[PDB]
């Protein structure tokens, strides 16, 4: 259930496994020959974290589906041992001396097990076996086609995604052990009620605050009260609790925060605020979905530069050491689970009988409302003390308007509710041709969060009949009395594409494409948000409308700006992160 | 019915009229204003001969719907006086000093018209209106909505091609005029028959050769005989005909050429022969479609540089101006008419009543079987005397498989062997989905022209499956005992996009394609030809599915190469333009 | 003096301290302030391992001069505890609770301190200040102004490069926490004997042979014997030594290799070898100099596509991390010191007295004779177990014909082959216009590798006169009986330029110029390798000569080939490792 992000304390260790592995990939005949037992032969160098699909050279590589071996030796033995792996994506299998040890469905939520049983003295081996298929029962979903139909399904086994980004997999995330005391910390729980004319509640499970340059202050199920200074977007603070138990310490950074809507009002610390930024990816050359610190702490400076506040963990939750660094530097941030690809409208739906599948069928439909509900618990049993966080949304783009859309979600939005002790918005993002009257968060979402491509997909090259609709649209949600959000807008860009006489590619249509919308946006209050699609370019499955990935990013691969990020940085210069609207 | 390509003779004039005119968009209240009786008020500038569409700035001025008006003065008497528009694209009406004079209907052949009568003494005025709209009774032929449905044709009214590029419109080639005595030369027609072990007819209608450097020969309907150098491909040679009847002269250059069928074999003057070439277009930046003697002379030495050896008009016939120039340098031809887009499955066919319209129905289809005549006569009433042309293509990617095909093109392969006194190669080129059995070229053309995208559109990014679709439908082909020429094949290619584990748009699958396919052309000794689709890239309508026009040219716009011209440059040192096969 | 690369044994932990610190600018009034004591105010984010210039926005951030702290909280106590950090550019002073530990004058090698005397309970601070400054006291060598002076030195302190690249600062590579027993290895030093008609000699300082599938064997200042498998290049295998001491244990890989020189013929393993490669860069973005362990993994792999064996650390020792991964895959290396900017002829030299100054003078000039000998004791104390490196070389293109050269690096030569346990060859790569005759490494260095640029900077554009001087300078190096290599040769080139008829900075030149000067070298037998510059696209100074970084690699910064790799993939693939010449 709880997961704390493991770090360097009086009672805890943390050795990094993080290096070079040995790796084979499976043909089949791997788990019958037992190669987990023996170490790997014929083995080729994986690094480990990241995504192995960029590393090596060849479609064969690249594409391979199936399983893959890590292989590692590991030594040290008073104390409890865990192995915590931040993330494999998808499945893990985890050996160890040959015998299995742990399984995890999940490939962007960490996981942690058991090493005293078991285990040995010195030179005993470690094997991590890695499936990357996606279907119907995974999360993210994968299909029986290409997404983009609106090559054909044959001959070789292959993954073909429900989702428009490429299956980077492999220890995407570290690998680490940690250590504790036969008594320990498993879980914490900070609070806070501010009086806006201040007192933390603070339960622990098996305390000193410290405010932000460490002057030390008041002591103490907990509770707690002081004149604070207030986290705030583009102005963090975080103190510091220092949680002393049974000889055990565990230090966490709390930032103070209040988030709630008054009808079509966003309210950070109850002021009007507005979302300035962009939908992100965790995606670099050629780590691929692999984390890397530079680049996270890279773009928050880009972000800075740019102007902007906010941004969403698009389409998965993104790394703890990021989360962090988002409460460090106060980007305020829309967490989003593993739910993309709920959707059978994308490309040709599956046809079963001869006639189409609708998304919730019961017999031959999406198969993951299990699985999707112990992500939001994993996940916000993790994230749930992050002032970065005013949000969780509970899927991207799923068929939200189809028999089977609101008794599949309902009791995943409760479950978000239930299980956030500071009850923050929920939402999900809704696909195009998602109208206010038929859309299952129209009535369960406390924000709406939208998915709109006026000009591009839908209405381009021509732009004056675009901003037709996209008002038509937009005047039609301002009837619910609840805040509306851009999550997605975009239009692909190859950057050194130029005309004075724009066209569909070129950097100044991606302009004008977003000037007319931008345009639209001011004119209704109840707009609370522009987020953009994307931050920067990235890669996805080949397909004829995809020109090397996908180019809608405001910046490139190597976060090279686009004459857009440059329109964008004069524009959320001018605009205030309170008060914009009013 | 015959035109002769004017120049300097010691009996007749040529003043070129090329230069910047007077130009204006007409409003609709035009003709009803007769702007052509009075000089253009309120008047813009355009050079002459050129494409207006790309040289002023505005999507309302390149994307025009209607009419535009070309304005000139004129002045000069004891001569027969004449204007010839080399090509006016697509539909002209030429008045001058307010009185109409001419029309034509066909936007890339010539047409002249009589002076003397009307006309004044000095200061009179020429207007020359030019119509863009193209629907189901024109050549090229538009639609009812975008050609790639597989943007929605709504409020403002716009042409909507059946073809993949741009209608570049205007006065794209010269205006000139010249002069003739009252009795003049009206059509030349000469031939030839050569003993492979040299005989010239030549009909003329209301004469010494000349040999290469000038050394003058033979004299005299008419005929001829001597011991003769041969054009060759890549080796040309031109006699010259002067012709001396009533007082005026005609210079005329002929090439000795052979071309004929043997089953399997291409025989140029008994010689199994091997096209190497592409695809071109007119298209270059800012002339559009207007005429570009560098860029043709530029091309014609980066062919050789590229060791090609043949291209094609595709999809309308060239400039007199280029078709002389190929004749120089040895370039072999496939002329082409402007029968490109009767083919009414490209999108969503048009749907009269609830369900969708065959290609030739005779109540709501193609209506230009009258007009594609037509030009099939003025084509090959021009460019009859040109060794360069070994074949005439007279269409593009028509329905070839519907209901009506046969029915249709029969009366028009019949008309081109009739109306060519050298009895000439016919075919056309065929789309994708067209099978030996199901073609009515199959038992129609002479030769088996074919646009197939295995490995792009049809089966990419799997180059292993797309080869096996490729060999299954050539080895199909063979049976009918008739040579096989590939007219398109390629791959859109991003110029600077690049990796080692290729993917689609990328400079390296660009070639891992033309390898697959060539390597498959190889294995069948009917295949007699390879030609690369395209030669250069060029502009299109507004699409999802076109990167700022078609990237599919071996060479971008401004001539610059891509790699896969540096690949196609070294296989084609190695192959020879006879005996390839053999 | 010895240091041993960490990781996870019976008897040592390995806590990785990588991960985002507190950071903050100097302001001079910085160490007065003490600010190594208080925890740092108002700071930044700066992630570990990696070079802090890129990952903020602003040329006063990337350009700063001076000092930077890098601070972070620890805890951990029966051990031997040790502070190793891999690598801090250029100098380093790590203090702790305040106090002073250590310091480091070294930019490019690793140093560790201990730690049990001092450190506290928990909640200690580390605190650690990094210095940019070069000068002609530090290696690499900083100037007095820009490099290509053939900008004003003016105004504000700066640092000044004597070397074509960028001044990437900060803790590079990582910073571990490892401990051991109170007797613990310190050193490893094993050596190898053949018969090739295969005998390990290894001393210890303060034991059981392993096999690669770990296959236990022979057991025991020690000694070994077996019936050996041979490290090859592009063939590697790896024996595992397991160090069983003072209850204190330590496993090192190992490979069975032999290199030596027999005149013109470069031995491994008594076979004639010849070097297909690059010369690399430490050089990614954002990380700058810091590590990358995918971007390593992932180059390992574009030089096996590449069909390449070698390639050289220039121009600095590399990451132990990426030593090992060539161990591991069979890379050739060529190890380099930290020793480039010898040379006080780049730009226009100082001048103390109206006079130019001469490299080596004893008081105006280099005065770096003494660390460079620690950089090479400390290297070799290193590297000293590696089969991949075959060659060290002591400098790159220093003044190696002036004044003092010879006395210089006399004592340098020789201190290389006291300490390596192999007797590797040695060498320096010399700058052009050196001569055989001139050359201070004529008769020092056991290979002659040369930095030459025909047909560039000297010589360009013109192929055909820059072909003769390279063969004109090429046979005048025969005449020494000794190997010659080229290290450095190219062409600045932008992808994505292009023409027919090539110019300078286009691809196709780029071709050319490797086209002319390869086939010069294939005309000589002494030339045992060709080693291009630059394996990939890389930041430097900025200058009219440099765009946006130096070009002259073969792939882009993000990895993506030119049309040069894949010329150089043709080349090297019909190039055997061994044999070539013979």
């Amino acid at each position: 259930n709880a997961m704390l992000y493991p770090v360097l304390t009086q009672s805890r260790l943390l050795s990094d496994l993080s290096g070079v592995w040995d790796f084979k990939l499976d043909n089949g005949k791997g788990f019958e020959e037992k190669w987990y037992e023996k170490p790997l032969k014929d083995a080729d160098t994986m690094p480990v974290p990241a995504s192995y699909n960029d590393l090596k050279e060849g479609t064969d590589f690249r594409d391979h589906y199936g399983w893959v071996f890590y292989q590692r030796n590991i030594s040290v033995k008073s104390q409890r041992i865990v192995l915590r792996c931040a993330a494999v994506t998808h499945y893990a299998m985890i050996y160890l001396n040959g015998k299995l040890i742990c399984e995890h469905k999940g490939g962007f939520l960490p996981f942690e097990v058991e090493l005293n049983d078991d285990l040995q003295d010195g030179d005993n081996l470690l094997t991590i076996a890695v499936n990357n298929v996606i279907d119907y029962t995974t999360l993210p979903v994968g299909g029986k086609a290409n997404m983009m139909s609106g090559a054909g399904a044959s001959d070789k086994p292959q993954n073909n995604p429900n989702f428009d980004f490429f299956n980077y997999c492999g220890i995407t995330r570290p690998v680490k052990i940690y250590t504790t005391p036969e008594t320990y910390i498993n879980d914490i729980t900070v609070t806070a009620d501010i009086d806006f004319t201040a007192v933390l509640n603070y339960n622990v499970e098996i305390v000193e605050l410290f405010d932000e340059e460490g002057t030390k202050l008041s002591e103490t199920g907990t509770f707690e009260i002081s004149n604070v200074r207030l986290w705030q977007p583009l102005n963090a603070y975080l103190y510091k609790i220092k949680v002393t138990a049974g000889q055990d310490v565990y230090t966490l950074p709390y930032g103070v925060r209040s988030v709630r809507v008054d009808g079509t009002k966003f309210l950070i610390n109850e002021k009007p605020f507005y979302f300035k930024g962009y939908g992100k990816h965790e995606d670099t050359f050629p780590n691929g979905r692999g984390i890397n610190l530079p680049m996270n702490t890279k773009d928050i400076s880009i972000m800075k530069w740019q102007h902007a506040n906010s941004f969403r963990t698009s389409h998965y939750p993104y790394s703890e050491e990021m989360m962090r660094l988002c409460d460090e530097e106060g980007i305020v941030v829309i967490d989003e689970t593993t739910a993309v690809g709920v959707n059978l409208q994308f490309g040709g739906g599956a046809n079963f009988g001869g006639e189409r599948i609708g998304t919730f069928d019961k017999e031959h439909g999406v198969q993951t409302q299990e699985h999707h509900k112990d992500v939001i618990r994993d996940l916000i049993s993790r994230d749930k003390n992050h002032a970065c966080v005013v949000m969780w949304s509970i899927a991207n783009e799923p068929d939200s308007a189809a028999e089977g859309a609101y008794d599949y979600f309902k009791p995943l939005y409760d479950l978000a509710r239930e299980l956030d002790p500071q009850k923050r918005p929920c939402t999900l993002v809704s696909v195009q041709g998602t109208t206010a009257d038929t859309d299952c968060s129209s009535q369960l979402s406390d924000v709406i969060c939208l998915n709109r491509y006026y000009g591009w997909y839908f209405g381009g090259p021509d732009l004056e009949v675009s901003e037709i609709g996209l008002r038509k649209e937009l005047s039609d949600w301002g009837k619910l009395g609840k805040p509306v959000m851009f999550t997605e807008y975009g239009a692909d860009t190859v950057s050194g594409l130029h005309d004075t006489t724009s066209v569909m590619y070129t950097e100044e249509y991606q302009v004008e494409y977003y000037e007319m919308n931008n345009k639209v946006f001011d004119e209704f209050d109840f707009v609370v948000g522009e987020q953009a699609w994307n931050f920067a370019d990235f890669a996805t499955s080949q397909s004829l409308l995809r020109v090397q990935g996908n180019k809608k990013g405001l910046f490139t691969r190597d976060r090279k700006p686009k004459m857009v990020a440059h329109y964008f940085r004069n524009r959320w210069s001018t605009i205030p992160e309170f008060g914009y609207k009013t």
